[PDB]
């Protein structure tokens, strides 16, 4: 074929970050990325990005392993097929491959956005067409000190940067962590949206007196709070907790979403294309949160300007994202590869009508940070 | 300590099969292990095997994967530290490391391996004793041929190899599988138990009119019929069957073995180490099956001999398997790499007291058929 896939090029890029990333489970010193660099007969390439948090910290798959199984399996079954039928191309990969759904979404963002260069279109209409131009931006609050973190809150609100905080939460005694929260809340008041992500720490015993806490202390929404594990669980926090909950880790694929919807698991779903295989497969998972009720937030797995940007082009199509989105990857990181960074202002992020992803690589820093 | 992690390595190694082996998904024309080679301070070497089928088509772990995982994150996490220890090295792996079960049944069959060694008892009195010394064993027929099944089942009862039977099917139309079934029990008639694997291949819509019509042609169990994602469907599907209903792929932990139960998805389940993290992770999976009042099999992912021993070891202390094992995967290798092959005769596999996991590897193979 014309546009017939010439080769998939995998590559480890490892970055420094702007300050230790503290989760419940690890403490993110740095960041890898995975890049994917998709060329085709006509003379095209599209670049995409496999990124996870901690090694295996987090996830089953690394970058390691990414790269393993994407040079492994994927390559072989693509070279040759038709880049410009991207259905047809995703649905031969899931076919022969179980699970991998990182590598899938890089593999995706980038034929979308050689497909975007192809026809000039950005991925965003490639998906339908976009309803917006920008996207607000939440910023995550994880140096595991209090005071720092409402400075650092205080300095984002000042420079206009972000007013929606996610407190990373559950690797401490719940007391101390639950005091840590109110008085993050306490000093920001009404100025912004305080919300919590404890991944999967805590358990039911524990949540269930937790989230009573915090929905009474000004906290807008609980994210993961035990273990995607405890399916009934989840199910009956909902009912107790003032506030409501969202399923984050509990959707590894789109059929999570569809049955977190039917148990009634979260009132929220985060969208990650990592956890769903692209940016289609997070919009089939969006339209199944849709059909049922849910609300919609714009995740991340802290990806670049690669990642970031597929991860934005999808969520301009979606009429609704009542929870915002988390898209500041690419400000965590003190270095990317990309030419030119995406473009945050005014609390949002604003994406570009220029072809593809609207982005070009630094092929300078890509060959001085590549592992 | 005197029992310190110095080294392990991991090898791949590709191995001859007797014949085309075709499953729902993949068509098998040879085998693919790995190896793991564990060295403690004390001079003890321990062997553990994770092995999976056609490469990425059955799960979402590859030979190659398993090696770069293990090399890259296992490895760091487990020098050092104390062999004789093995709960403690394998929370240690759980806390930093999620999924990757295979990767982690190999380390744990290693450890098992060494620390039976070191104490002079096989494995299955480490685990707390062995209630018989020999497990029976099915066969799978799967060349994708009515006839050349049925020789092959005579062949095996005749030679008193296996008189339990399992079919793969669902790779072609409905009817044409029934039929083939049907046919083959019917020539096997009381002589032999015949049971199917659908490899989630069909549809709810499909399955709950299949089961009926296998349930009422003397098949005695339907091993996952349809997708593990269809949740509810499985469910259903045990109500309206008239034959029993075993989940496999519907585990791919332990957590999933309580759920299933809990929700009532199977009357059987498949007990595979690979699935749930290894020898010990499995025994926690059965006594949650046998706490439900739930069946147990044990199951395979067609290992060689180590892995199958090292899940034979496991069996061997189960009160009851009422519905025995498929541990013939060393049957369906021309050549292995231990220097004896498991012993098997009369519709069993016998093992052995020898200490740790009573095999030693063939060196002259393990160089012939690595990587
Ligand atoms: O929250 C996660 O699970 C993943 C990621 C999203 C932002 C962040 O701080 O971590
Ligand atoms: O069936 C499976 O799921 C795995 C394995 C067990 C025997 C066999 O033929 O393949
Ligand atoms: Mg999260
Ligand atoms: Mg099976």
């Amino acid at each position: 074929h014309a546009s017939a896939i010439e080769s998939i090029e995998t590559i480890i890029v490892d970055l420094p970050t702007i300050r230790p990333h503290k989760l419940a489970m690890h403490t993110m010193q740095n960041q890898t990325l995975v890049l994917i660099r998709l060329r085709c007969a006509d003379g095209i390439e599209g670049l995409g990005e496999s990124t996870t948090i901690g090694g295996l910290a987090y996830g089953n798959e690394s970058p390691d392993s990414i790269k393993t199984n994407i040079d492994r399996f994927v390559a072989p079954l693509l070279i040759g097929q038709d880049a410009s039928n991207i259905n047809a191309a995703m649905l031969r990969l899931e076919q022969s491959i179980r699970g991998n759904t990182f590598a899938k979404s890089g593999i995706e963002s980038a034929l979308l956005d050689a497909q975007g260069k192809r026809l000039g279109l950005p991925v965003s209409e490639l998906l339908g067409g976009r309803v917006r131009d920008a996207l607000p931006v939440a910023w995550t609050l994880a140096s595991g000190d209090t005071a720092k973190d409402i400075a650092e809150a205080q300095k984002m609100l000042d420079l206009r940067r972000h007013r929606i905080f996610k407190l990373k939460i559950g690797a401490g005694e719940v007391d101390r962590d639950l005091a840590h929260v109110i008085a993050i809340k306490k000093a920001l008041g009404d100025s912004a949206s305080v919300r919590v992500d404890v991944n999967q720490a805590w358990d039911e015993a524990v949540a269930l007196r937790a989230c009573r806490i915090l929905g009474g202390n000004g906290i807008d929404l609980i994210e993961q709070p035990i273990s995607r594990n405890n399916r009934a669980g989840m199910v009956r926090l909902n009912a107790s907790s003032p506030a409501p909950i969202m399923a984050d880790e509990s959707i590894e694929c789109v059929e999570d979403a569809f049955n977190l919807a039917r148990e009634g698991a979260a009132s929220v779903f985060a969208l990650k294309i990592a956890k769903n295989g692209g940016p289609r497969a997070t919009l089939r998972t969006a339209a199944i949160a849709e059909a049922a009720g849910i609300g919609l937030y714009g995740g991340t797995m802290l990806e670049g300007g690669i990642g970031t940007l597929a991860s934005a082009h999808a969520f301009l199509t979606l009429n609704k994202l009542s929870w915002d989105t988390e898209l500041f990857g690419p400000l965590l990181l003190t270095e990317d590869i990309l030419a030119e960074p995406p473009v945050y202002r005014d609390f949002h992020l604003h994406v570009s009508k220029a072809p593809g992803l609207g982005l070009s690589l630094d092929e300078e820093r890509l060959a001085f940070f590549r592992r």
